[PDB]
């Protein structure tokens, strides 16, 4: 696997091996973030495994990852849902298409990403990949937003920025 | 470094080295938990380091620990505050002396404790110990309490159980007053 390096505009200019891409000096690259809801409307929140290079052991939205060269955002989402959670989903919908961020985790690892955000519904049970996910919770979106609003620091910084964007929180609030 | 083992009652019967004390089969032993507030009345919340054997990487209250032989619980509080946070405190107040906790962590490690709960003010700057604490925040207690209410799974279960005890919470609230 690789990440896709992006110039100032989001134009692909090359790739980096995924392991080697995330450092204290992470270069801008392409990502996605996705929020998954079951048929009942509950939101899946996941806790990143202790072996993830960036934000290990951090509670976050459902599935995030890195599209490969020539791969659609939506296929990337569908792929990582299968890989991390062993779950089938409905076609991903856009909730925050121009999301972009740069942050630093507690050990100094940086994420630096153009990261369009998607939502989708699960259509099968979860089969957890414990190399990716160490814990998860099915919850009510409203409680998760209250959590993010009251103690944002208990969640990943991108989950927080995403949940607090006017339009994105509005669009997320429909899948319930 | 050890833990003081307690029998069915709550009376000391001996000691056990700390690491080997906490496993899938942890015996009952003495612990403490403390909630620290700055002059401003903000609450110090901390994130356990990823190398902690139990609940690594988890957000929790200020400091927890294990008193040693011949140590009072209060001196244990003072000592771990220094060790984990580098911080001096005011005399710790007993806010929940009968708290006891048994729980299994995400990888199967068990805590099984008699855990009197304290509160104090910090009287020095922090010098965080990265071997113990990987992140922290100064927060308004109110905010903290709302997060624990909304998403309690995002926090250590003992932090939630202590914050939801009525008497303990009244005490925490008392420490939010601004005091020069
Ligand atoms: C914005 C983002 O951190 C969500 C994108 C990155 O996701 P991951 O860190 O989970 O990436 P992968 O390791 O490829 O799964
Ligand atoms: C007080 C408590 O619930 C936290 C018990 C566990 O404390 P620790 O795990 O932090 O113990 P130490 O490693 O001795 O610091
Ligand atoms: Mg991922
Ligand atoms: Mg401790
Ligand atoms: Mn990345
Ligand atoms: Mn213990």
């Amino acid at each position: 696997e690789h990440v896709i390096l992006l110039n100032a505009q989001g134009v692909p200019t090359g790739t980096l091996e995924k392991y080697a891409a995330h450092t204290a000096d992470t270069r801008l690259h392409l990502a996605f973030s996705s929020w998954l809801f079951n048929a009942k409307g509950q939101l899946l929140v996941t806790r990143r495994a202790l072996s993830k290079k960036a934000w290990p052991g951090v509670w976050t939205n459902s599935v995030c990852g890195h599209p490969q060269l020539g791969e659609s955002n939506e296929d990337a989402v569908i792929r990582r849902c299968r890989y991390e959670l062993g779950v089938e989903i409905t076609p991903p919908e856009s909730i925050y298409p121009d999301f972009r961020f740069r942050a630093t985790d507690p050990s100094g690892i940086v994420e630096n990403e153009v990261c369009p955000v998607f939502a989708a519904r699960t259509t099968s049970a979860l089969q957890i990949n414990d190399d990716e996910v160490m814990d998860y919770q099915w919850c009510d979106l409203a409680d998760v937003l209250h959590g993010i609003d009251a103690t944002p620091w208990a969640f990943s910084p991108w989950m927080v920025m995403q949940a607090t964007n006017r339009e994105a929180r509005k669009r997320l609030s429909a899948f319930t």
